[PDB]
């Protein structure tokens, strides 16, 4: 393990997190950072294959254990029905640098799908923090002339929304843990410090694109009603899965690919 690991394990059983990912985006302050015009560029990792014009492009989320392996299930269910790739957000593997900014970030990760895709269709995918990375891609996207047809959005919980989230972030930090398939080292842990700060200061921009938010079916703890879901600010099509914010897009990512078949095209409409 590592300090930094054993403090955030530490901050979760003592319900001192925010206080600890603010510590976190301190320390990402001093590492060396990318700016969006310095040169620095990514590639998409290919995922599955499938039939049809639009690829889904799934953006890697913001937790110490996040990564284009986060889509390996819901690839694996979208196989022979969409093709799928992964775009990662930089600064979680060693030698990437962190983005100054969310248009650093989506600047180069605009690039990355524009180079891979040329002409042909998307739609951009993402879950909880990924799910605002995913739209703010789209965003520069659409500001590039190249719009995705929709966003999927994964139980995204939006800057002033967050009530849930803030009430369960202890159960979040011990819940990271129990899922650790990918070690939270010290680049990934400033990496989640500096990519919380990000996305916490952001606020999305009303587009026009097609979105579709998909709902966890269950909180992860009790709830006196059903304001612990989570929202989006502007004009979406909604639907439910069984599981919780974890299990929804790994035990019942197949869930969620049957309802992604069916938004594009796969239903009536
Ligand atoms: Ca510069
Ligand atoms: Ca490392
Ligand atoms: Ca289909």
């Amino acid at each position: 393990s590592s300090a930094l690991r054993d403090g955030y394990r530490q901050a979760g059983v003592s319900g001192r997190v925010r206080s600890y990912l603010d510590l976190l985006a301190g320390l990402s302050d001093f590492r060396e950072h990318f700016d969006g015009s310095d040169g620095f560029s990514l590639d998409l990792v290919d995922m599955a294959d499938g039939p049809g014009e639009v690829t889904v492009i799934c953006c890697a989320g913001t937790a110490a254990i996040s990564g284009p392996h986060e889509f390996t299930r819901l690839a694996g269910a979208l196989r022979g029905i969409a093709p799928v790739r992964a775009v990662p957000q930089p600064g979680y593997e060693e030698g990437e640098p962190l983005p100054s900014s969310m248009a650093a970030v989506a600047a180069v990760q605009a690039d990355a799908v524009i180079r891979t895709q040329g002409d042909k269709p998307f739609v951009v995918a993402g879950h909880s923090a990924g799910a605002l990375m995913a739209y703010a891609l789209a965003t520069e996207l659409l500001d590039r002339g190249h719009p995705p047809r929709g966003v999927v959005l994964i139980d995204v919980y939006p800057p002033g929304h967050q009530d849930a989230m803030n009430a369960w972030l202890e159960e979040l930090t011990a819940t990271l843990f129990d899922r650790e398939t990918v070690r939270m080292d010290d680049t990934r842990l400033t990496a989640l410090g500096a990519y919380d700060r990000l996305t916490g200061q952001w606020r999305p921009r009303e587009t026009g694109l097609p979105t579709l938010l998909v709902s966890a079916g269950e909180p992860m703890g009790p709830w006196p009603d059903d304001s612990w879901k989570p929202t989006w600010p502007f004009e979406h099509d909604t639907v439910a899965v069984p599981g919780d914010h974890f299990t929804m897009v790994q035990e019942h990512a197949d869930a969620i690919a049957r309802h992604i078949d069916a938004w594009l095209g796969g239903g009536n409409s």
